[PDB]
């Protein structure tokens, strides 16, 4: 009631680094509990609150950070 998670997949995550470039930056957002930007899976899971901050902010931040946040479930 509040709280939640989403998985998205992010092309462009070159060579470790990009991982924390996402993760550390996303952890600023005042509605995220926990990130996990795994490179091998090419996946960012985000445990953020979907009621407040919402998916869109994240997806466009991720986009703007210079990656391709494709959705996992569908596109």
């Amino acid at each position: 009631m509040g709280d939640g998670v989403l998985e998205l997949v992010v092309r462009g995550m070159t060579c470790a680094s990009c991982v924390h470039k996402i993760e550390s930056s996303l952890t600023k957002h005042r509605g995220i509990l926990y990130c996990s930007v795994a490179l091998a899976t090419n996946k960012a899971h985000i445990k953020y609150d979907p009621e407040i901050i919402g998916p869109r902010d994240i997806i466009h931040t991720i986009e703007s950070l210079g990656f391709e946040p494709s959705l996992v479930k569908i596109e």
